[PDB]
Formats: structure tokens, C-alpha cells, sequence
């Protein structure tokens, strides 16, 4: 998170850290499921829950293993790779404890409004040009912008599955390491951060997020088949 602030202690209880050869964010949607970006795909993972500081002895800290991962079918890995359908479900080895620090967040049930105020969190890069892992969870308030503002949305019909957010002025963005974290507008979880390569927070260059609302059906069905 470039241009944000330190989130208040345990104010984002559904935020997880997904770790393998990549740092990613994740979001707890069920004691047993974590949604993240497909970009974070790997043979293994370590899921960190209930944390503020990634490198600290914290009380609600939990660590889970993954049993199985499900990348959205239409994601094309880095055939030309794009950031549409950048979604992956992680089925936890054993459920997360729902504590005063670890809680689930709900899937959205309504379409996001252009101009609504959104918050994004992560331990990703706080420097827009180079990668500086942040120990503390960072939070930033941005805006839901018209998809017209995001150049990526003009491809095929990807507009359909993407949200566009940030500030036209730059200075505030999600960045490398933030992929897979949440985008919460007006209190709703509406997006999943996609790939955030440096440089970030460029003026007139808002970022791409998975329009969650469009994948709940897929999310639903998967969890259903994986009791
Ligand atoms: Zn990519």
C-alpha cells in the first residue's frame, strides 16, 4: 500500500497473509476458505491470520496450511496473460479459529457504485518504484473509479469482471505484495487486488481489481463440492 496508513490493531480481522515464494494478501470468507489472487499460485503456502505486524509475537496470530487451491478456470497464467479472472480459492488444512482478531467477511450482494469510497489493505510495497515489504498492515482509502479510467478493461469483454480504483492524482495505490487482499467499498468486500507490479501510484493510472460480485456463483459452487 503506497500512500496509506497503519491499520488499527485487529481492525481487518479477515485480512490474511498468503506466503510461498510470493507475499500476497488473502481474505477469510469462511473458517475454511481464503480468497486470494491466482497470481499467488504455488505448490505450497503458509496462511497467516490474526496479524497486524508480520514479524511480531501477536495474540490472535494463527497459521494454517492449505489442502487444495482452485484458480478461476479462465485465469491465464504469466497465450497472453492478463489480469482478468485473477481469483484463487484456498481450502485450509484445518479451519481458522474465529477469535477477537480473526473473523470472516461476507461476499457482496450488490453492485459497487462508481465514486464510492473504498479501503484496501496489505503488507505490500509502500514505495511505488521499488519493493519494500511493510511489517505492519497498511490501509488506504481510495475511490471506485469508472472502468473507463482503467485501460485494461477495454480488452475483450473483461470490463465485465473488473473494477477500477485509486486516485487519478496518483499517490495512493495497492502495490507489489498486496495482490489477493481486499477492496472494501462503503463497508462491503467488492474486489480482490490483482497483480501490482512497480511502478505503482502513477497519476492517471488507477488499478484493476476482480469484481467479486461476478464470481460468487463460482465461489459458492466450489465450497459446495468441497465439504
Ligand atoms: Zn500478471
Amino acid at each position: 500500500i503506497v500512500g496509506g496508513y497503519k491499520c488499527e490493531k485487529n481492525s481487518q480481522p479477515w485480512q490474511v497473509a498468503v506466503i510461498n515464494e510470493y507475499l500476497c494478501g488473502g481474505v477469510l470468507i469462511d473458517p475454511s476458505w481464503v480468497i486470494t489472487a491466482a497470481h499467488c499460485y504455488s505448490n505450497n503456502y503458509q496462511v497467516l491470520l490474526g496479524r497486524n505486524n508480520l514479524f511480531k509475537d501477536e495474540p490472535f496470530a494463527q497459521r494454517r496450511l492449505v489442502r487444495q487451491s482452485f484458480r478461476h478456470p479462465d485465469y491465464i497464467p504469466l497465450p497472453v496473460h492478463d489480469h482478468s479472472n485473477d481469483l484463487m480459492l484456498l481450502h485450509l488444512s484445518e479451519p481458522a479459529d474465529i477469535t477477537g482478531g480473526v473473523k470472516v467477511i461476507d461476499l457482496p450482494t450488490k453492485e459497487p457504485k462508481v465514486g464510492s469510497t473504498c479501503l484496501a489493505s496489505g503488507w505490500g510495497s509502500t514505495n511505488p518504484s521499488e519493493m519494500v515489504v511493510s511489517h505492519d498492515l497498511q490501509c488506504v482509502n481510495i475511490h471506485l473509479l469508472s472502468n473507463e479510467k482503467c485501460i485494461e478493461t477495454y480488452k475483450d469483454n473483461v470490463t465485465d469482471v473488473m473494477l477500477c480504483a485509486g486516485e487519478m492524482e496518483g499517490g495512493k495505490d495497492t502495490c507489489a505484495g498486496d495482490s489477493g487482499g481486499p477492496l472494501i467499498c462503503d463497508g462491503v468486500l467488492q474486489g480482490i487486488t490483482s497483480g501490482g507490479a512497480t511502478p505503482c501510484a502513477k497519476p492517471k493510472t488507477p488499478a484493476i481489481y476482480a469484481k467479486l460480485i461476478k464470481f460468487t456463483s463460482w465461489i459458492k459452487k466450489v465450497m459446495k463440492e468441497n465439504p
